[PDB]
């Protein structure tokens, strides 16, 4: 009684998560009718991006109430594009419910969520959906055992003439059939009894083996009570030693409430994870929905709260005059919150994702769940469409990054572009759409390549600056030798004190400044050693400015005599692709001026290692799917700069010259 559970519902895209969530909200009476993803009427999927793309872009909270018990279910995204929200939902929960389609089995997205849950130390339960589409549940159980390990079948499917109509609860040897979401007990079919019995024996044995007390009794032949077995089961799941497998479909309305009862029976309470104590909470996500302002979503891990209470935070006291539990986009006021609750805090402009809140002694890192977000690796250059957009862009981006810290916004020092980094093509599309929701039209372009320049031969010469302005003049005289080198180097080789040492810093500054814009095509210059070997000064007119200029003039003159050449960045490209698709991958890489370094095999898959010019793969992320039938994956990492083939170089050099 009064039990509470916090659970993240994760799984590969399209595994039936939101549909199950809708069914749970409907069956518990939280809403009048079960909405549908295909009609845009679900509680979770309410933002324009979620509905347009028919996928959960943003985690939705479903605060389920059932017979006085509460399950705060976090309906999370399926696509890796939304890793931010997925990891945030897992961070916020005490267990993971992993949806697996009976048609597809464990998919890449299933494994990703499973792994994150494992690293967080979270118990896991599997719910098998879509069996109505025709799959083999028994083969799926074997596959789950092979891939995930200690699974524990709770349910087996009840069929009538080949049609899936219900559940056989292995433990109790009872069956239930459904007609229009309504359940009635049925008999376990005669032809199924022996198999059902086998599974029951297997389940009993798996549970007994996890408890020293029960294990002792079984070896001796003593009786094991149902109560003892229930407690052992709960304890084993709590420790991640058994993974219950349930069967339910929100589309066919089969096994929905039984799944909720199993969540309560099998998954841990907040007290079982954190113990009792002072309030401990964390902002696991943030929404800045148009016309709503910033709302911070808080998981209360421990403690209890009443309206008017306050929590400490790195930004000072956070008062909560009103407590609200979120249901999708709605905030429902409550009069108390206990550990396990997820709260929605409105007017939360000062509360950011990842912020820890507490009472008493501040927590250290080991006390707060944390799932690191991998850096976004897909860049696009951002451009406001017009005047109105440029004026509104800064604030819209501020809102976008508050809501989604998995994006990275950076001013590319070298090329001058404003870059937005995301986790995939879909991720970036949803960001563009979100900026549009905020009233700003932006366009994405392929980022400019940071070309550079260097020299091929030694050269030397003079840089001199002498002028008089008013009653004070200027004088700088520098002799500079430039030599090709693997890395930058500055050498002071002044002799006889012809230039005082106090001007060394200014001279190096001037060389570095001129090196920012090479003589070949105006790109930063690298790969040279600069030697200052002679020069002169005048006590009166000499200064740092005169020497910075003289040094810059010397650099420009000398680099031009040093046979300058264009360089481009080269990246290491790893591509994982089906064996039958390898030919297209290589064929295409060859057209991208790629250099195959070698290949490895991972099943019918093969890993292709190559080096390719960054300029040939800035949109590789868009082409990979078509080249690998959607099964491919890739990683790009900077390797080194290399001279641009004479043909390309000329055209690039010409382009830069022609305009600018
Ligand atoms: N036949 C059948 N269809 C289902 C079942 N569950 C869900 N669907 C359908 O599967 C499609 C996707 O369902 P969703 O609930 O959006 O799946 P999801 O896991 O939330 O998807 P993402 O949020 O994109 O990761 C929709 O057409 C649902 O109607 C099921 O058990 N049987
Ligand atoms: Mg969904």
């Amino acid at each position: 009684g009064a039990m509470i559970r916090t659970v993240a519902l994760v799984g590969h895209a399209g595994s039936g998560k939101t549909t199950l969530t809708e069914a749970l909200l409907y069956k518990t009476g939280a809403k009048e009718r079960r909405g549908r993803v295909e009609e845009g009427t679900t509680t979770t999927d309410y933002t324009p991006e979620a509905k347009l793309h028919r996928t959960t872009v943003r985690t939705g909270v479903a605060p389920l109430l059932f017979r006085g018990h509460r399950v705060f279910l976090l309906d999370a995204p399926g696509y890796g594009d939304f890793v931010g929200e997925i990891r945030g939902a897992l961070e916020a929960a005490d267990a993971a419910l992993v949806a697996v389609s009976a048609e597809a089995g464990v998919q890449v997205g299933t494994e990703r969520a499973w792994t994150v849950a494992e690293r967080l130390g979270l118990p896991r339960m599997v719910v098998v959906t879509k069996l109505d589409k025709g799959g083999d549940y028994y083969a799926l159980l074997e596959d789950l055992r092979s891939t995930l390990g200690p699974i524990l079948p709770i349910d087996l499917p009840l069929y009538e003439g080949g049609k899936w109509v219900g559940l056989i609860d292995v433990f109790h040897g009872k069956a239930y059939r459904y007609e229009n979401g309504e359940e009635r007990e049925a008999e376990v079919p005669p032809e199924e009894r022996e198999r059902v019995q086998r599974f029951r024996q297997e389940v009993l044995e798996a549970i007994v083996e996890t408890d020293e007390g029960l294990l002792e009794k079984y070896l001796e032949g003593e009786e094991v009570t149902g109560e003892a077995l229930e407690k052992a089961f709960h304890e084993a799941v709590r420790r991640g030693l058994l993974y219950p497998v349930a069967l339910a479909s929100g589309e066919r309305e089969i096994g929905v409430l039984p799944l909720l009862e199993l969540i309560l029976e099998a998954l841990p309470s907040p007290t079982e994870r954190f113990g009792d104590g002072p309030p401990l909470a964390k902002v696991f996500k943030v929404q800045v929905d148009p016309f709503m302002g910033q709302v911070a979503y808080l998981r209360l891990y421990r403690g209890r709260l009443k309206p008017g209470d306050s929590l400490q935070s790195e930004a000072g006291q956070v008062r909560l005059p009103h407590l609200y539990v979120p249901m999708g986009k709605d905030l429902l006021e409550v009069e108390e919150a206990e550990a396990g609750f997820v709260l929605g805090v409105p007017k939360a402009e000062g509360l950011h994702r990842g912020m820890v809140l507490w009472q008493g002694e501040k927590p250290e890192s080991e006390e707060v769940p944390f799932a690191r977000l991998p850096d976004p690796n897909v860049p696009v250059a951002l451009h406001p469409k017009g005047r109105t957009d440029e004026a509104r862009l800064g604030e819209a981006l501020r809102k976008l990054l508050e809501e989604d810290p998995s994006l990275k916004l950076e001013r590319q020092e070298e090329t001058g572009e404003l870059l937005l980094w995301g986790h995939g093509e879909l991720h970036l599309a949803t960001a563009k759409e979100r900026l549009q929701d905020y009233g700003v039209e932006v366009e994405f372009s392929v980022p400019k390549v940071p070309y550079r320049e260097t020299i091929k031969k030694v050269a030397e010469g003079q840089g001199k600056y002498k002028k008089q302005t008013g009653g004070h003049g200027q004088y700088g005289d520098v002799w500079l030798r430039l030599e090709p080198a693997s890395e930058y180097g500055f050498e002071w080789r002044i002799t006889g004190g012809v230039i005082p040492s106090k001007y060394q810093e200014a001279i190096e500054e001037g060389i570095k400044e001129a090196a920012k814009k090479g003589v070949l095509a105006g790109f930063p210059v690298m790969g040279f050693k600069a030697i200052v070997y002679n020069g002169s000064y005048h006590e009166v007119d000499s200064s740092d400015l005169a020497f910075q200029i003289a040094a810059s003039l010397a650099f420009k003159k000398v680099m031009a005599e040093a046979h300058p050449v264009l360089l481009e960045p080269i990246y290491r490209l790893k591509v994982l692709a089906p064996q039958e698709r390898v030919g297209d991958v290589l064929s295409d890489l060859q057209a991208r001026r790629g250099r195959i370094l070698g290949m490895e095999q991972e099943g019918a898959l093969s890993v292709v290692h190559a080096e390719v010019p960054l300029a040939e793969v800035l949109e590789y992320y868009k082409a990979l799917p078509g080249l690998t039938g959607g099964a491919g994956a890739y990683t790009l990492e900077f390797s080194h700069y290399a001279e641009v083939p004479p043909h390309l170089a000329q055209r690039i050099v010409q382009e830069r010259a022609q305009e600018g």
